């Protein structure tokens, strides 16, 4: 069930800069400019993978090599796209971060804490749909489970969902890679 991501520049915030191949992305120094269109997440590093869900089982695997924050996982196509939300289960967004270099939390609400022995380089995320399943699998620790969200049941098309990290001035600039 492993597929091809490739990430959408249209739903790209400003902060994100996008390989030609769109198969990375990283955080940029300044924004760039880039025109206004409802797709775009204008508030936070964000963006979608182009690959639309609407059934079936989905495999796909991240390099966050050298990276002090991310936010991996899956979110629904309804979700806002424009101000201010909390990334949570509740909210259309079924991902696992880290932030502070070394805090691994599960996007529920309110948030779950992780303890991660290995820390991941590599992360797997697969969607069960008709199971309403999202799992994240740690590729370092020979795919020990991260974390799954279970009973979700889904309605409508979802997402692949990437943030290399927010903007803090800080030293966050190693991309997010989609491995082959
Ligand atoms: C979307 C708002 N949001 N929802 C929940 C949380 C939250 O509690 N914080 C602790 C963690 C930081 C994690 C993170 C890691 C990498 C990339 C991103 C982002 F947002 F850019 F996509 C976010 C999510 C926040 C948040 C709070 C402060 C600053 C920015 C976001």
């Amino acid at each position: 069930c492993a597929v091809h991501i490739t990430l959408d520049p249209d739903t790209a915030n400003p902060w994100l800069i996008l390989s030609e191949d769109r198969r990375q992305v990283r955080l940029g120094d300044t924004q760039q400019s880039i025109p206004g269109n409802e797709e775009r997440f204008d508030s936070y590093p964000m963006v979608l993978g182009a690959q639309h869900f609407h059934s079936g089982k989905h495999y796909w695997e991240v390099d966050v090599t050298g990276k002090e924050a991310w936010d991996l996982g899956v979110c629904r196509d309804s979700v806002r796209r424009k101000g201010h939300f909390l990334l949570s289960s509740k909210s259309g967004f079924w991902t696992i971060w880290l932030w502070n270099k070394q805090k691994y939390e599960a996007g529920t609400y309110p948030q779950t804490p992780l303890h991660l022995q290995v820390p991941p380089c590599q992360v797997g995320i697969f969607l069960d749909y008709e199971a309403g399943m999202v799992s994240f699998y740690n590729i370092t620790d020979h795919g020990s489970l991260i974390y799954s969200f279970s009973e979700c049941a889904f309605t409508g098309p979802l997402r692949p969902f990437f943030s290399p990290g927010f903007n803090d001035g800080g030293k966050n600039t190693a991309p997010l890679t989609l491995c082959p």
